[PDB]
This record gives structure tokens, C-alpha cells and sequence, in this order.
């Protein structure tokens, strides 16, 4: 583990076909194109002019992004009016980066974490279409509103105040490499101690996404929306439009912290192409092969141990040679060549297109979950190599096939590539990751009953899928990894099958349920016998009880072991006031009612005294005591927990999983309300 | 000198009413608010709604950046219409960028640094009102056309394309803090090493600058155009327009290499508020407090070190007792409070407003100037400290004469600050600067011989106006340090005031003027007599020469001494051979003719076919042999190096220069070409 290894803990995406990682990897192991086809009324219905879609020149086809429209303003505290002003480009961002905390299982508005976050949208198009107009004719008031909801400027920033970031909030723009060169700045200020975690990310949505395209042979465009790279028939690519975000923060942190490493970045390099080519437009050879050779020889990484590269890859019949080219001179520089058919090469814009400032995000994504799956997966639309581009100079050979991802004489290695117009080039090292008894308390919450309702029903699907998942993790992931809201849910449960199933049915007899109208309840010391069985028990499994009880024990001036043996009501209550006081130090801010305090000795009034028990209130009582014939022990303690949680109480999570190794894990992320918000031009 | 310490070591600034780093240390030291009163019939002129002007709420004042319609297209290989359709925020941070590495003395078309650059754009307005009717009911193709000249991505790739800077070219967007977020992100980029030189900067230029601007009470702008920080009176700011930029460098190389240091780059921070504030646009004490800390943790310096502190300073009546609150709990932190009145407090946007997205540029260019003039300067409208601001807890005082900057027991050390809108702050630290026979050949050129004149004229005003300056210095860093362009000039001066006055005089005797259509010229070796007293001083002077007439004289059988004590035809060759060959080693490729070889010696026609000296030439000659009373020795290679130059002949003014330590100093900039591109809504 080197001290500059960044760790990928989390990751998020919505590209054409895929709304979750998990999707996307079915698109790329599956090898489909998702590019979608337009019937004419589909295009009359946007608004296509009749003399375009005459036009033979007119493709009727695009790489979209569905429910781009959508977005769940209640949850971030946004009006209506205001959704609808936001580009949409920054709404998706915005959701997207959200779900990529949620999968590396940080809830950045609890904790000391400082999160930085770098990223770029595209070209405003919402701006210049949908309010355009509204714009030109607006007060300066309402010309302010609109530009800080729709520049470049907002993007980075806008996510900082709704999620809590305080590390470092820019917006980087690089046009078609943006992705990976706010890759590279996150990994610079994580390695310069800016921040302790940083996302980096990018949307590219466009206004008009439904419509077809006019071909021009003077542009990057191909005639028949496929993107054939490095096929002899390459014509070009088609626009997409999606959204992508990673989370990193440094391997050694990861491994200590027990997050999920997904992918190790090694290292990063950006340069720009400068003057020295035919135009500002124009592909660089030497432009890109430096920055090739300089991310492997700042991630110490010999060209000989890559065996992937995910290529910029669109398909123009200059630019593939040229890349191919750039390509060998970088992995061939410290000798001659290297095998042939020794390193495979694809590209992601076969599968989901150009994605413009997104494109470094559906490369590097595509790559992280090859690496972590250990598969290969196809470039599509390749069936013979472009004459012109020389393989036989180089190690490359491309790819066309899912199928394990050989190991070598070094962890699986790739490189990802980004050339953005205007010259910035980007490379990014990529490694696969190093390596990897009782019952659990889950908590679900959402901002509405129908949200909760839908999570529920996705954990249990998740849990459902995979029996290998550690309870422990799932709890722990759910209780620090996921937004505190006021739809709550929480169940009991002795393993992820068991879990699986009791949130499947939704019986309350074990699913707990509870809402912002529900009273916030109160813990009741009651009267009644000792509970010996649940109190050995609470004893043992509960160190926090263990505690509190050994010193009420003292004040009562009676053994332990014989208060855990006793019927009594000095039993009795020992083992209810140990049990307060450990939710006290969990969190709770319930009180504590005593209503009956006759036949208790003067040490318990005190104590009583001491945590200011109430004689009454004025609210829902929940007993501090198992009912008879109640589950005991751990699993009493954890339901208390989850009925006072689930009703409003406060508990610290980070304090109640203190004694214990936390590990955080994938799990669904946020059900994301559909609601549409569109400015009309 | 810290290993993490960054010179800055040029620098650049179009401001309202200062259109260079002089006229405004002008403006500052003179303590002048630069806010333009605009009469009715300007505004009328300008299209200002006749409703709009009769409204007392109307303000008829703004902060305009003077010709920022013009551009110099032709000198940066652009068309008209192309000019026309670049932003101008993109055109003035270009012309700006090639001034600030102007003043810095490097032309990044020759040599092996490798340049990055950070760079932001404030909101386009000139896409959305000139353009945006055009963009609407344009094809895809002059969409195209327009994004690639208006999108906030291109400003540093246009840059880095158009000036040569191959190392990493990123837009950088963080609003109202962007310039200094540019600034950070260019040191940390020269501290990982992706660099060895970096311009940071930014531009806001609003199309419609030169209307006034309505006041609304919820918003930052003040009623009457006057920008009151830290006074009672403080009622908001005025927006303005202007860019600025710093060219950036490791100390420790610019020591090594001769630079100018400005001022020293001690530490930067950046963080975000996060969520924990009222609004997305509301202040915040801690976000503020937390970055002047953690940048004075980066630069090892005490807050008790720091005796100037440039604010954000935007004069709100909410902002400015938290901007001033925030600053004592950075300061106070390690203790109790510091001293009353001990660190002096100020705002620019008290002189030329609140310059948006370059808002940093004219606060840290202000801080720069002071520190290398050793001299504070006026906040200027403060009569009366606001009384809800605790100045009392703290060691500031808002200083408001200008006068020397009192010595301390540190070298003298200042604070920036910058706060944006979306809650990204930015905290600079930087310090003041350490302490600091023969003839020389001038060179001069320009695209336009206009441009050629205006530059002569500049060159000599500046050399009138410092004696002080080092003829040596002067030549280096004009023949290094300024673009290499076909309308030329040269003078062989003997010092500066000599320079100073044959420039103004024109007088072709000295001055040698010479453009693309004057004809390459060939050097000619004649017959004629030796030239002992030139032979032995360019011997004695020049070791290139000393070199290859040693060598000559090898060759012919005869020793050194002899050939240059002779006046026969052997010294003749030898003294002509050894000029042609030095010449050859600077670069020259000018051809040696040689018409009459009939009583040279066969060794000398050996030597005369090995350079491959043609017998005629089918082109104006220069004689290799200084006329009967003409200037010998050293004065009399320049003028010929010169002569040749001028004349379109290749020089390395590296090899030139090699021999010397090179010490580069500020000189006048570009004369740019005056040209009106703007287009009609
Ligand atoms: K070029
Ligand atoms: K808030």
C-alpha cells in the first residue's frame, strides 16, 4: 500500500440504458449498444421540423438519458420554483453524487470526514433553450435567481451546501476530459491533505435530448448513430448524455477505516497539447502519448503490467490511428515493442456514446467494475481493425469478448484515457482491489412513506440476492451510511435471510414503523418482578450495561451477581436503570418515567434523583422491561432501541458502534422521488 | 527559501480605470475610487429604458473595464468572424495571459519549461444577449461553432493553445472566489510537479457594462455606486469588470534562474461552508475563520506576523462585522487577542468594486504591489467604523494613508481573501520579495509595423524612466522573453540612456528596422585587408570567436598571435571564417558567399567548401569585415547578428546567452492592435 494509492470506496452513475452501477455492468458484461431509435412520431412530438426528417442526412436515433426531468427537490430542501430553474445538468449531479456517498456508506451531515468535491456539467443548453427567452426579459433579480441555478460555477458548490461537503468545492471544466481531470484534481488534493475523501464527477445532459441529428461530414458525428471504434467502417460517435461520480480518499485510510475498496487509482496525469498541432480542434499524437507515459511513471506502474486500456476511443477515421499511435510510442518507450495481442483495448462510447464532459466517468466506471468483477467485456460494433491504425507496432489487440481477466505476474492493471477538445488531455492508473454472531438492529429512513416503503422493498431484494453479505456491515452501513429523515423503519433480525424476509412481509409484529406525527415516546421503570434470565444475559452480551450496572450494583450496596440472580425489586430495578443509562450514552434524550418508587430503597430514589426521572408524563410509554414471555437479552435491548429511534429519539450511531470494526458495503441507495420539474420555453 | 515556497514572477491586470500593474499601483497609491457617473444621454445612447432612468432607485454609476471590446485578432491567428464570436472575457484573459508572461520575460513558443494554466470566466452574457437569439435559430453546426467559443471550458485551453502551454489547462468556476481557487490549484500543481511554471487568473467583463444598475434592497449593490467597507455608512458594493493574472513559479527556480519575484506565495487554503448556514447565499464566520487558519498552518506563519490583511470586503452591513469576527478567531486562536491596531485591514472593491469572478486578481495584485513598493495604501469611503464590528477583539484597524509599510521582525507578510457565492473560501498568504560592461544588441518586434513603432516608443520611455535598470538585463529578457514576430527592430547600445534616446531618434544610422518583405540576406566574405585592432578585440571579447579562430588558424599552419597582428590576406580569411562560424553557432543560416577565393591559401579553400560557402548569391550581402572607421570588435558582431535578424535570419538567443547568468525584468507589453469585434444583438 503506497502512501499516494487513492482507494475508489464509492461510486454512482445514470448513463443511456443504466441508472445504477449495477445495470451498467449488466450493459457492459452483456455487450448491448443503448442506443435508441426515434420513430417519426416521436420526433414530431419534440417538435422536429418536417423538411429534417425528410432530410436522408438526418439520423433518427441518440444515446439517451430517461427521467433526466426528475428530481426529488423536497428531499434538498428545494422549492418548486427553484427545481425548475436548475439544470438539469446539476439536479442529476447532484442525485448522482448523493448515491455515490450513499454506496460508499458516508453520511457526510454526521461525522468529523472533510469531503471535497471537484466536477463539471456541459454546455447549458436548459439556459439557452427553456429560459432563454424567460432570461433576456427578466428583472436583474430574476436574471441573479437564474444564474446562480444554472452557471458552470454552481455545480460543485450547489452539492457542497445540500450534502454537507466543507472540504475544497470547484467546478472544473476541461470540455470532453473534464471527468478525469477532476479526477486528478481530487487525487492532488487528497494527496496535499485539502480533504480526507473527494468526490469527482460530471453531467452532460442535453436540453433536446429525443431528437435526431443532421450529419455533417466535418464533424465527430457518425451517419447511422453507431460508434464502430477502431473498425475499419469507424464514421464517428453520437452525443450522450448521462451523469457519473466516484468517491476516493487514500487506500491506506480505506483499508484502516474498513470501506469498501472498489479500485485502487495509482496515478493521474494532465497536460494540455499547446500550439504545436494543425488547429485548436485538432488530435495530438505527442500530446497524448506523453500523458500516457507520465500517469504509468507517476503510478510506478511498467507499461509491460497493463493489460487494459480504455480508450477515448470515438471512432474517427483520423483519430483512432492517431490514438493507437499515441498509445505505442507511450508503452513502447523504454525499449522495443511489446508482445503482440498483450494488452486488450476498448472503448465504452461502442456501448453508450460520447458523453461529452461525462465521458472520463463511463470510461473510468466501465473500468473500476471490470477490474472488480476480474472480466473482460466486449467493444461493441468491431469486426475487422481499421487498416490504417498499427496494432502490429504495439501490444494492443481489441477486445470482443466477456470473459475472465487473466491474472498476471502483477495485480490487474488498466489505464483510462480522456482527450477533451481545446487540448487537455487526461490518464488515470487504475488497479483491482487488494484482497478482503448475534442479532442486529436495521434502520431504514426517507422523506415520505412511499419513499420508505420502496427502500424497504429494494433491501430486501439486495438482501435477498446476496446470502454472503455480513449482517453486521449491512447494519452498520445503514445506521452511519444513510441521511437521518422522518419516515423511519426498523426491524430485529438474527441474519440477512431472516431480515430478508420479516421486510418482505411488512407484519409490525417485527417491523417497527414510525413517522414525524407519531409522539415522541418516553421509557417507563416500572414496577414488577426481577427478569434473572434477561438480565444475565444483558450482563454478558451488553458492555455498556455490563458498566452501568456494576456501579448501581455499588450504590444499592448489593453484589452484582446477586442483584442478576434476584426476583426482587431491587433486581428490578437495577436492571431497568442500567438499561436507561446505556441508552443515555447511546444517545437517547427520552425520558425517563418512574411512577411507582414505594417499595424502592433510598440509594434507587437517588439515583433516581440523579437522572431526573419524571413521576409522570404528559406521550407513549415504552417499558424498560421484557414482557413476559418477550424475547430477552440483546435482542429486548435492540428492539427498546428501535422503537424509540423509529418514534423520534436521538441515538449516536457512531457511539453505539464504537466497540466494534465497522464495515461499510454496497447497498441500494435513495428512492429518489419522480417528480418532474421543466421549464417550458 | 522553503522548499513549498511560490514566486510569483509576473503578472497582469486590466481594471477599471488601470489597464497595467502601474497605472494601478497609480490608482491605490493615490487613493482614487475609479467608479464612471454616466450622464442621460450616455445611458439613452446605450438603450436604457426611459422608465428605468426616471427611477430614483436607478443608479447612473458603474466600474467599466475600458476597450474590453477590442482584441488584437490577427496577432493570436484569428479570424474576424471567429473574433467576433469568442466572449470577450475569453479575448481579454488571452491578451492578459500573454502580458502577465510578458512581464514575467518568458515566451512560452521557445524553451522547455512546460506552462500550466487555471483560469475562470464570469456568467457569458454576451452568448445569452449578443449571440442568443443567433444561437436559437442557428444550425448544429454554428451552435458548434458558438460553443467552442463561448463555453466557460475553453478560456484556459484557447489559452494554452494560442500562447503554447502544454502543461495541465483547466477551467476553474467557483464564482465570486474563483481567482484565488485558480491560485491554489496552480500551486498545488507546482508542488506535485505537473509544472514548472503556472498562470492563474480570471476575467468578468458584463455585456452591458456602461448602463447604471437598479437598486434592490435584498441584493449586494449599494444606491449610490460607492463601495463604504468596514464604515457605518457600509451599504453594498458595485459590480465591476476588469481580469487579472499572476504567472507562478517555485521560488527556489526562480532564484536559480534570474527571475523577477514580485512576492512570495507563502501557503493557500480553500474549503467550503458546507450546510451548516442559513441560506446558500448566507456568510459564514466559520467557513471564514477556518481558511485563514488553515492557510496560515500551510505557510508556517504566526498571525501575529501578518500586518495587512486585504479582506473579501464587499461592505454589506451583515458581511462585513462576520468577515472582520471570522478574522479574530483565526488570529486569537493560539491564544488571547493580539495587539489593537496591528495589522492593518483593507478592500480594493473600495477603488474599483466588486470585480466578481476577478475579484481575487484585483486583491492580490494589490497586495503584491504593496509589498514590493514596501508601502500600505487607502481603504477608501471609511470615516467611521461601522460600530456593530468588533475591531476591539482583534489586532485589525482599517488603514486609510498611504505610507511606508513599517519594517517588523519577519519579513513582511499579508493576507488575501476571497469568499464566493455557493460558500467556497479562499485564503492567500503572501509575503514580500528577498532582497536583490559592454555594448548590447536591442531586439524589437511586432506583428504590424504600427505595433513595431508603438513598442519602440514604449521601450524607450521605460528606459528614460529607470536608469537603474541593466542594459544586460534589458537584452536578455527581450531577446528571450517576447514573442519571436516578422516586423523587426535592433539597436547595438552602449547603455540605457544611449538606447533611450537612439530609439526615440529613429535614426536609421543605428537603428535597424526590417519587415517580411525586405529580402534574407546572405553574409559575404570579402578580399580586402586584415584588421588587427578588430581581430584582436573580438578575440579578446567574444569566446565563440576566440574558439573557431584558434581553430582556423590550426588549419592554415599559422599561430593565432601572428594571424591577428596581420594585415595579409590569411588574417583576412581567418578573422572573416571564425565570424562566419560563430555566427553559424548562434543559429544563423544565412549563406556565406564567397566570390573571390584567387590568392587564398588551399587550407582556407578546404575550410571554405566544408561550410559549403556558395560563390554567389541569386539577395542583399553583409560584409563579415567592418568598413575603414567603422565601429570594431564586439559593437561590430552585434550590429551584424543584428542586421541579419532584423532581416529574417535565424538566431538561438539561448546559445546566444548561455555564457552569462540571464536576469529577466519587467518591460513594456504588446502594443495590441486597437480592433473593434463585437457582435449586434
Ligand atoms: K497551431
Ligand atoms: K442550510
Amino acid at each position: 500500500v503506497r502512501d499516494s494509492d487513492i482507494a475508489v470506496i464509492g461510486l454512482a452513475c445514470r448513463f443511456p440504458g443504466a441508472a445504477t452501477p449495477d445495470t451498467f455492468w449488466k450493459v457492459l458484461s452483456e455487450g448491448r449498444e443503448t442506443l435508441t431509435h426515434f420513430s417519426d412520431e416521436e420526433l414530431r412530438a419534440a417538435g422536429v421540423a418536417e423538411p429534417l426528417l425528410a432530410d436522408d442526412r438526418y439520423v433518427k436515433a441518440g444515446q439517451v438519458l430517461v427521467d433526466a426531468d426528475k428530481f426529488d427537490a423536497g428531499l434538498f430542501g428545494i422549492t418548486r420554483d427553484e427545481a425548475e430553474l436548475i439544470d438539469p445538468q446539476q439536479r442529476q449531479f447532484l442525485e448522482c453524487a448523493y448515491e455515490a456517498l450513499e454506496r460508499a456508506g458516508y453520511d457526510p451531515q454526521r461525522g468529523e470526514q472533510r469531503i471535497g468535491v471537484y466536477a463539471g456539467v456541459g454546455l447549458n443548453t436548459y439556459l439557452l433553450h427553456n429560459l432563454g427567452e424567460r432570461y433576456r426579459t427578466a428583472s436583474s433579480v430574476d436574471r441573479y435567481r437564474m444564474m446562480i441555478t444554472n452557471d458552470k460555477d454552481f455545480v460543485a458548490t450547489r452539492t457542497a451546501y445540500k450534502l454537507n461537503l466543507c472540504g475544497p468545492s470547484v467546478s472544473t471544466n476541461t470540455a470532453c476530459s473534464t471527468s478525469l481531470v477532476a479526477v486528478h484534481l481530487a487525487c492532488l488534493s487528497l494527496l496535499s491533505g485539502d480533504c480526507t475523501m473527494a468526490l469527482a464527477g460530471a453531467a452532460h445532459i442535453q436540453a433536446d435530448q429525443g431528437e435526431g441529428y443532421l450529419h455533417h461530414e466535418g464533424m465527430i458525428f457518425s451517419p447511422d448513430g453507431h460508434c464502430r471504434a477502431f473498425d475499419a467502417k469507424a464514421q464517428g460517435t453520437v452525443i450522450g448524455n448521462g451523469v457519473g461520480a466516484v468517491v476516493l480518499k487514500r487506500l491506506s485510510d480505506a483499508l484502516a477505516d474498513g470501506d469498501t475498496v472498489h479500485a485502487v487509482i495509482k496515478g493521474t496525469a494532465v497536460n494540455n497539447d499547446g500550439s504545436d498541432k494543425t488547429g485548436y480542434t485538432a488530435p495530438s499524437v505527442q500530446g497524448q502519448a506523453a500523458v500516457v507515459a507520465e500517469a504509468q511513471e507517476i503510478a510506478d506502474v511498467g507499461p509491460e503490467t497493463v493489460s487494459y486500456v480504455e480508450a477515448h476511443g470515438t471512432a474517427t477515421p483520423l483519430g483512432d490511428p492517431i490514438e493507437v499511435a499515441a498509445l505505442n510510442q507511450a508503452f513502447n518507450r523504454e525499449g522495443a515493442a511489446l508482445a503482440p495481442g498483450s494488452c486488450a483495448l476498448g472503448s465504452v462510447k461502442t456501448n453508450v456514446g460520447h458523453l461529452d464532459t461525462a465521458a472520463g466517468m463511463a470510461g473510468l466506471i466501465k473500468t473500476i467494475l471490470m477490474l472488480r468483477h476480474r472480466t473482460l467485456v466486449p467493444s461493441l460494433c468491431f469486426e475487422a481493425p481499421n487498416p490504417e491504425i498499427d496494432f502490429a507496432a504495439g501490444p494492443f489487440y481489441v477486445g470482443t469478448e466477456t470473459k475472465e481477466w487473466p491474472a498476471g505476474p502483477t495485480p490487474r492493471r488498466a489505464g483510462v484515457s480522456s482527450f477533451g477538445i481545446g487540448g487537455t488531455n487526461a490518464h488515470v492508473i487504475v488497479e483491482e482491489p487488494p484482497a478482503v454472531a448475534g442479532p442486529r438492529l436495521l434502520v431504514l429512513s426517507a422523506n415520505t412513506p412511499a419513499a420508505l416503503d420502496t427502500a424497504t422493498a429494494d433491501l430486501a431484494r439486495a438482501l435477498r440476492k446476496d446470502r454472503d453479505l455480513d449482517l453486521s456491515a449491512v447494519a452498520q452501513t445503514l445506521a452511519l451510511g444513510r441521511r437521518v429523515l422522518p419516515y423511519r423503519r426498523a426491524l430485529v433480525a438474527t441474519g440477512v435471510r431472516d431480515a430478508a424476509l420479516a421486510l418482505a412481509l411488512g407484519d409490525a409484529g417485527r417491523v417497527m414503523t414510525a413517522g414525524p406525527a407519531d409522539e415522541r415516546p418516553v421509557v417507563e421503570l416500572v414496577t414488577g418482578g426481577g427478569t434473572p434470565e434477561h438480565a444475565a444475559a444483558l450482563y454478558e452480551e451488553a458492555a455498556a450495561f455490563r458498566e452501568h450496572f456494576d456501579r448501581c450494583a455499588a450504590e444499592l450496596g448489593t453484589p452484582a451477581a446477586e442483584l442478576l440472580r434476584g426476583h426482587g425489586p431491587d433486581a428490578a430495578f437495577a436492571v431497568q436503570y442500567a438499561t436507561a443509562r446505556a441508552l443515555a450514552g447511546w444517545g437517547s434524550t427520552a425520558p425517563v418515567v418512574a411512577a411507582d418508587r414505594t417499595e424502592l430503597p433510598d440509594a434507587a430514589l437517588r439515583l433516581l434523583d440523579g437522572i431526573g426521572a419524571q413521576h409522570t408524563a404528559g406521550r407513549p410509554g415504552v417499558a424498560l422491561l421484557p414482557a413476559a414471555s418477550a424475547p430477552v437479552g440483546t435482542a429486548f435491548l435492540l428492539g427498546l432501541i428501535g422503537r424509540l429511534w423509529t418514534a423520534g429519539d436521538t441515538v449516536d450511531w457512531t457511539v453505539f458502534h464504537q466497540g466494534e470494526p465497522v464495515r461499510r458495503v454496497p447497498l441500494p441507495t435513495y428512492p429518489f422521488e419522480r417528480v418532474r420539474h421543466w421549464a417550458e420555453p
